[PDB]
RNA sequence: UCUCU
RNA sequence: UCUCU
RNA sequence: UCUCU
């Protein structure tokens, strides 16, 4: 059905302008970018609209903008549908990106020093009610860490966490980001939640894992800039870190296990993106960290993030025993 | 027999269009490959059909295509017979390879997410029937993983699995794959099942193991592309993974226990290839994990694959001595 | 507010010599730098004053100079406002920076050599008064080191130290420095003390931590050069050292536990900077050592600094649980 | 006596052709080869006949051919006696190497999957009668592994093994290959056996160890091609592996201990050469592996070969105690 | 006061020759050297007299000569006061360096094989009387090693050792060399001893540590050449070794811990400089080695020097317990 | 004495052919060397005879040749005296070095293969007589190995061995070699035996130890070439091996415990050089193995040499304390 | 397996 | 120290 | 933690 689209849009070049295409821009290492679609978890498609590095310079465009606009069929020598012109960069906001403050220049409101070491034992119904204090319109903008051993009831919980955030807070947009995960884990999570679920399977390369996470966080950063409240429910901060380890070029130093010291800064940055702004809006990131995985690498990631959050809970060792 | 077959086809220059020799495609780094026969496990010998970078673009040929076609005897400056024209692939015309859906673009239907760990109940029917549960109409297109210590009668089971499949589902395509194994264990398997067996012996280089597995998973995908149900029975992902590790370009320098982080992607991708398609066809991989071999890798490589399948079977640890 | 301030100074082209904007100097690798403001912890943003390699030779400018001067709006080909002339540094003329003694050339008076190890007597006055013993007239210009395990109320103490200094000695310049810390722990500190607080958050790169610390120790030295008494309260030399380690050019290859041997010099130099001058002024550094973080480095880096100060304070090991 | 030979053959260039010289060809990394003599265990001698890379291309010559032929004295600029012409490449077989099948194209007959874990305790007279089932005209073509700890009676056994193979099977040609071994161990073994004994002492370089083994196995490969039955009695597969480790250029990866993953493939190949052929003839390789040697490297080699053979025996721990 | 000197000597170029300057020459990696002053522990000063590599060739000058001589103000393009001419290279000895034997060509008188394992327990008054047998006009020219654990009373002892050498042997010149040491440790040691004390603080770089030690030993070597008796009291041979590790360019091999095998030779050479000469004079080096420091690196240095001396004492474990 | 001997030979230009100065040869990398004297342990000094690449071809000179010949005073452009002509080597003419059998070409007679491990019966006659068993007519040309822990009176024994040899067999050439040892232990040995002692001190570089050992084993071989019986008594193969390891070009990267695999060949070759010749002469090496020094290498290097000799002597482990 | 007044 | 119905 | 008749 992909080759059929190309023939329809090319011979329809008798009217001039009526081909609209959207997505979210990704800017690449060279300078140019692409518009990417959400349905396929932002996968590099042939029906992805190309974006010039020049329009990037024209519309102050940063990777993560929800660009909807006019396109034109590809000219010989090329491969993809270019961005012919621009219509709507976001909501009712004009093509102008020069009238709103950049995420990183917004004024943050801080909680307090106190790290909240919340209890890990109880029914998954209770534990969720503990983390949901980061989802309530009061406690938004916080960094939550869920420390999770194997077989400890994580998946069951995160679903419940996600499910109840959507059903209890339809006021704010939730993005469940899964990483390096079982395909069925994802589709179960997809059907379980009305909102947006973005994930990359274990057979996807680290190249993908990083990009797909880079996408959600910048998209988050952006929706905040429009005074919307966001929640990232990131499954496996440790797993994303592992990808970031293998993507950043070898600086020349490696800490214990095998992890480059330089590699940790990217996921750190992800976690530190969570804030509440005086200007209006919030990003709140509840991440999970895998522990005692039989890999010495994961322990280092943990011990590096150990108490960087606002609250964290170490889950249960009873569901790790009972199997109910 | 090698330097006499050349003499027949060079003397058959009077009668044009007559030489037949079906061989499955390979493609090398440059943008060209050759054709191979299944009886020899796709080995590189003298009498192989040469494929030009010429024909690859027109017929949209890709690694592991079941290519039958006409051949011309080697003109000087060459070393192999040359591909002259193209007959079929398996059913319709060669130009149909332009208008056929790519495997990666096939929409997969997704099953229930449950670990489904099974106990070592005794190497008999009770064990082989629960793997046939992945062969039964209901649960096709899944990733089976068999954990196995040294001397737990895995081959005894693995034969018995292969035999069951072959004598139960004629519509199904069995494709037993063995990597870095003893020469005798292969001969036994080759005669034990009337289906398709491809294997690389232990006295062979890493290059070969990878190549053989590549050639399978590629063929397997093509067979799915024609709405057919396919099952990979692979012996030792550990071996395959271990191979890849020495083949993959030495980069990153991040060695976690013994394996560079960039290696594990290729076996993971090989494994995650398994799926069930809504449009038609099945691909379901049963693979074994070598355990307690006393190698730093085999452990680490297992820890990486542990619980990535939709079922896992542990072949009797400590209970492997109960001789009843 | 960033692209409107440009518009004011470009329209103020009629009235010559009128634009004021005091910023403390930085110098990069080439032989040039910019000017920075203390409220933002000396960050690299758009509205910063550009310093030419031109003015650096005449006024003998060096990294961390408290420079106030006239500025001209950016001519094209640039990106920043340009430094036009020079007003003051803090007291006399800018040409006095030629005939002022260099910090490294100041003759230091030397105190009594005694380890002066103190016990964890309880986090109250009894603890904070013995650090004030390094702030009292008698024992100025010394290297204080606070050993601290996880959760020993160090910040509680560290605030209390900073507060004591600030409400006791108005003649003294407090300069609380935090490296790679949580965003909330910094805000608290910034409001807790009316003095000077500079900090880098954890979600920031190594580059930044080093840079921030550089900017402090440099400023601190200049303040001594004007016969003033200065106190550095630094949180985590461990963090600073850990940072430097990833910043410092990857050479030597000699990794003793996790840290290259060439790294530890920069934090050691930072620490040993503390001194008391016969000519006038004090520089006394209180710094904390993170312990039992379960990182191979944090240990090694402590073993290197252990007993390099003229006093060391261990904040309650195993006794940290006595909640009275 | 070496310089005396040169004067005799040079002034005897008045008749033309009557200087015959033999040996076994070694083909080198460049392309050319040399004919080498068996008396000195195939050592690079000045009285080694040079072989052109062109005759290598003319007579399908592969390293290991027992070439007997006419030679001529060296011409200025050269150093060695060249191969003037060719007479007999092997037995009564003409100069032609184009009429017989290459070793690797011969049809193998396989034993069965079952690895024969044979008992290690008893008099060396018994243990030998256990391994000699690989030397009997029925059980030929097998891979035998003798796993041997230090002081466990290996040398005493191997002699007995060798001695009885020659005295009980004069029908087939036996090659005892020793490696990295005591000089007197070798000369004792030489005088002990009527057949061919090829060895390299511990003071020989790895360069030699590999070559000398490469020679025996290719010579083996070749005699099989002439329908003769061969037995390699290789002392220390682990020791040969150690040399192969240090000869193959650094691929860029090292497994536990220090051994490159790539390095193991060569000795693997040696072991896998053993077969019985439908065409007539056999190669049977009984190798020994050293274990618990105080070197972690040897354990990896072992665990890599662990059960690659057809039968293996772990020797005795009683002669390792008694000293009789 | 440094810039004031330059104006006095430049306008005093109306008389020609009357500016005398001294020091001790350091020859650098390029070829040239500098005259350096003892008051600042041989620090690279702007008022250091430059020495041409040509005069180095004229007066057989080796790094460490106590050169006193005429100088001239710097010419444009330069930076420092050059060596205009030469007056006195040492004592009453003429400018000639061609009339006295080089240190390394002097005839040594040897003690005997017997290493004197002297007792480590007793009052520091006793222990000192044990080491002082290396300071008595009979026992001079010996290599002494003081093996010292932490908190074991080293500093207290070395002071006493030094103090009593100066007060009991004013006949010979003593150089206390401290390395990588607390600033107050040094100034306490300075005021404590009438003789020469040369040290580098812990905040000095390894660049300095090596140079400052290189200086004392060559100066030692030189005073011996003039028939004077010398004693080096080197604090921390292990600490100097650590610097030598990080200064010598990476040879490509590292022993256990992190120390390059090549790195140890320099401190070895230092220790081996101690001798008594038939020609008259002595160098005796009493060094200390740090042990059980929590760094695996220091143990290797120790075990490398273990019993290279003539006598050594392992200090006390009772002052390591009592604190008196 | 160095710059006056030059003056005598330059003034002896009137009388041609008169200057004598016997020195044993060395050869460097290029294809040239110098001449050396035995009293100074073959050191590189000013007054050494220069050997041209010219004379090396004609007289077939090789490293360690006992060369006596005429010399001419240094013409300008040089640095050393030049070799003018050649007198003798030891017996006949220099042109006889063309028609003399090379050491490596000498046919060795081989003795009985028995481990011959001896117990530590007490350091007296009973110990030194069993090493004299390798010096007695019957068992010449063997590899003796003395295992020795710290402080087991090895030197006491080693002297006693050397003394026995020297006062028993005047026909035999003793050649005591010490590597990386204390300066006093050497002087003692030099006077203790009237034979030949060559040694390198500990305060010397690896280069030197190797060089000294090279110079010995070479000389030793030449002495055998003249049908003479030679004995090497070497102190610490461990030291020699350790040296080589840092000298040998850093390649392979395969470090097994601490030593690169390419290193151990040079000491092994040094050791295996020992042999008995049918034609005439003996070469028998007694060498010591340093044990329990607490170095990762010394162990590994011993494990490599363990049981490579035809006898091994362990000097009292745990029984070294029985002081009777 | 960094919880926990 | 991979034995072993 | 290389002491020690």
């Amino acid at each position: 059905k992909q080759d059929i689209i190309f023939a329809i849009l090319k011979q329809h070049a008798k009217s001039g302008e009526d081909i609209f295409g959207d997505g979210v821009l990704e800017i690449l290492q060279d300078g140019f970018g692409f518009l990417r679609s959400a349905d396929s978890s932002y996968l590099a498609g042939p029906d992805d609209i190309y974006v010039s590095p020049s329009q990037i310079r024209r519309f102050n465009l940063r990777t993560g903008d929800t660009i909807s606009g006019k396109i034109r069929p590809p000219k010989e020598g090329e491969r993809y549908f270019a961005l012919l012109k621009v219509n709507e960069v976001n909501f009712d906001k004009p093509e102008n990106a020069r009238n709103k403050i950049l995420f990183e220049n917004l004024t943050p409101l801080h909680a307090n020093s106190r790290l909240r070491m919340e209890r890990g034992n109880g029914s998954t119904e209770d534990l969720t009610a503990r983390v949901l204090d980061l989802a309530s319109p009061i406690g938004r903008g916080q960094r939550g860490l869920i420390v999770a051993p194997p077989k400890a009831g994580k998946t069951m919980l995160l679903q419940n966490i996600a499910q109840s955030i959507a059903y209890n807070h339809p006021d704010c947009v939730l993005m469940v980001l899964l990483i390096d995960e079982r395909p069925e884990e994802v589709t179960e999570m997809q059907r379980l939640v009305k909102g947006e679920v973005v994930a990359s399977t274990f057979d996807e390369p680290a190249s993908r894992h990083v990009q797909v996470a880079e996408m959600v966080i910048e998209k988050a950063k952006r929706l905040v800039e429009h005074k919307k409240d966001v929640i990232i429910l990131l499954d496996s901060i440790t797993r994303l870190a592992r990808a970031y380890n293998t993507v950043v070029p070898a600086s020349g130093k490696v800490l214990t296990g095998g992890v480059d010291a330089n590699a940790l800064h990217r996921p750190k940055r992800f976690f530190g993106a969570a804030r509440n702004v005086e200007e209006g809006g919030s990003l709140t990131i509840i991440a999970t960290a895998l522990i005692d995985t039989g890999s010495k690498m994961d322990e280092v990631i943990y011990e590096e993030f150990k108490g960087t959050g606002n609250m964290e809970l170490h889950l249960s060792r009873k569901i790790a025993e009972k199997r109910v």
